[PDB]
C-alpha cells in the first residue's frame, strides 16, 4: 500500500468521531473509515445494520451472552469497511491518508479484553476470539497494518461529561469507574507502551498523543497542525 | 491451484473418516485434510484443541447458547487446516489430489442450517453466520473451491449402528430422527441437487455417490475404483 493508514484511538466519548469528521474536510487526500458499530447505534435498511442494531442492544441487555458475538461481528465489519476504503479511495491522491476510527487492536486489546476481564466472555470464548482475531488479521490485516496512531487523550470525567452531551440514551448509565478501566487500558497501551500485543510492528508504531480535554469543535487548528507535522514524519 | 480438491461428504458415522484414511495410503499423490472437529473429540494441549474440546462439550450441554460460537470456530479451523495443506503438501506430485473430510459447504448448509432450524441459532446469529461465511470464503475460499464431491451414502439406520460401533460416549443419545433430518439434507444437496447455495459453481460441481451401506473396511476396491475413475474425469 502507498496509502498511509492512521487509526484514531481513545476513550468512549473522547472526541474521535468529532475529530475524524473535522479531518475529512481539510483535504481531498484525507479520507475516513467511521467505526462500523458507530453506524449501528442510531434510531436506510442494510443487513449489517439490522444485525448490528440487534446484537448491540442484546449487548446492553446481557453482555455475558452476547460479547463474543458482538465483538466477532464488530471486528469483521471493521476489517471489511477498512478494506473497502483501502481499495476504493484515494487513488488519484498524491499524499493519501486514511484515518481509521479505532482499529482491530482496540477491538481486541481494549474492548474484548475488558469484556473478558468482566467475565462477559469465558476462557473459551476469549481464547476462540483471540485466535480468530489472530488468524483474521494474519491473512487480511496485511494491507491494514497501521503507519501511525493518534491518541485522543481525555480524563474519564471529560468523557463522562461528553457522554452526557451526546445524550444517547443507552449510554447514560455508564459509570465513571468503567471509563477509568478503559482509560487505564489506553494509557497502558499508547502512553507507557507496556501492553504487549501479538502484533510485533505495534511496538515500533509512532503514536501521537493529543490532549482533547479542552473543547476543540471550534478551535482545532493546533490539533490539526500536530497531525500534519506527525504525518510528515511517517 | 494445480492440486485437485475433493470433499468427502455424508451423514454422521457414514464412514468418511474410515474411507478418508483408506485413500491416504493408496498413493503418494493422495493427501487428506481431516475434519478439525474430529480432532477435538477424543482426549488421552494445543490451543485450538483446548478451545475445540471446550466448545464441543458446551455444545452438547447447551446448543442454543453455543451453536454460533461452535460453528464459527469449527469453520475457521477447517479453512485454515485446508489452506495449510493446500500450500504445504503435494508439491512434487504429478497427479496431486487433496481429500477434504467434509467442507465449508456442509458446515453451513447441513450443520449450521440444521442448528438454525432447531432454533439453536436465532435469526441474528444465523444471518451473521452466513454473512461471515459468505465473506470468509469470498476472500479465502478461492483456492479451496472444490473440483468434486464424493457422497458416502448410508441409511440413518446404518449410521446409528455405526455411532454404536464407534462407541464415543457423547454420541450415544443421537436419535434416528436426527440422523434422518441430516440424511434428507444430504439427499437434497448431493442427490436431487435442489439445495440452492450462495456458491454458484456448486451447481456444476461433479458428485460421486457411493453406497457405503455394506461394510467396506476390508473390502473397498470397487469404491476406490469408482473414485479413480471419477478423478480422471475432473
Ligand atoms: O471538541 C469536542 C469534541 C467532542 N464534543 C462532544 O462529545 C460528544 C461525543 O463525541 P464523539 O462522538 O466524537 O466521541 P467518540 O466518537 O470518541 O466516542 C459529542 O456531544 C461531541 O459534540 C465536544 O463537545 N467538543
Ligand atoms: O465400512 C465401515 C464404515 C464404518 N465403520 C465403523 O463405523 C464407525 C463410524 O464410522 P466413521 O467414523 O468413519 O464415520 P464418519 O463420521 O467418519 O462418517 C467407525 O468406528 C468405523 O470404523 C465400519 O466398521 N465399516
Amino acid at each position: 500500500t502507498r496509502i498511509k493508514k492512521i487509526s484514531i484511538e481513545g476513550n468512549i466519548a473522547a472526541g474521535k468521531s468529532t475529530f475524524v469528521n473535522i479531518l475529512k474536510q481539510l483535504s481531498e487526500d484525507w479520507e475516513v473509515v467511521p467505526e462500523p458499530v458507530a453506524r449501528w447505534s442510531n434510531v436506510e435498511l442494510t443487513m449489517e445494520q439490522k444485525n448490528g442494531g440487534n446484537v448491540l442492544q442484546m449487548m446492553y441487555e446481557k453482555p455475558e451472552r452476547w460479547s463474543f458475538t458482538f465483538q466477532t461481528y464488530a471486528c469483521l465489519s471493521r476489517i471489511r469497511a477498512q478494506l473497502a476504503s483501502l481499495n476504493g479511495k484515494l487513488k488519484d491522491a498524491e499524499k493519501p491518508v486514511l484515518f481509521f476510527e479505532r482499529s482491530v487492536y482496540s477491538d481486541r486489546y481494549i474492548f474484548a479484553s475488558n469484556l473478558y476481564e468482566s467475565e462477559s466472555m469465558n476462557e473459551t470464548e476469549w481464547t476462540i476470539y483471540q485466535d480468530w482475531h489472530d488468524w483474521m488479521n494474519n491473512q487480511f490485516g496485511q494491507s491494514l497494518e497501521l503507519d501511525g496512531i493518534i491518541y485522543l487523550q481525555a480524563t474519564p470525567e471529560t468523557c463522562l461529561h461528553r457522554i452526557y452531551l451526546r445524550g444517547r440514551n443507552e449510554e447514560q448509565g455508564i459509570p465513571l469507574e468503567y471509563l477509568e478501566k478503559l482509560h487505564y487500558k489506553h494509557e497502558s497501551w499508547l502512553l507507557h507502551r507496556t501492553l504487549k500485543t501479538n502484533f510485533d510492528y505495534l511496538q515500533e508504531v509512532p503514536i501521537l498523543t493529543l490532549d482533547v480535554n479542552e473543547d476543540f469543535k471550534d478551535k482545532y487548528e493546533s490539533l490539526v497542525e500536530k497531525v500534519k507535522e506527525f504525518l510528515s514524519t511517517l
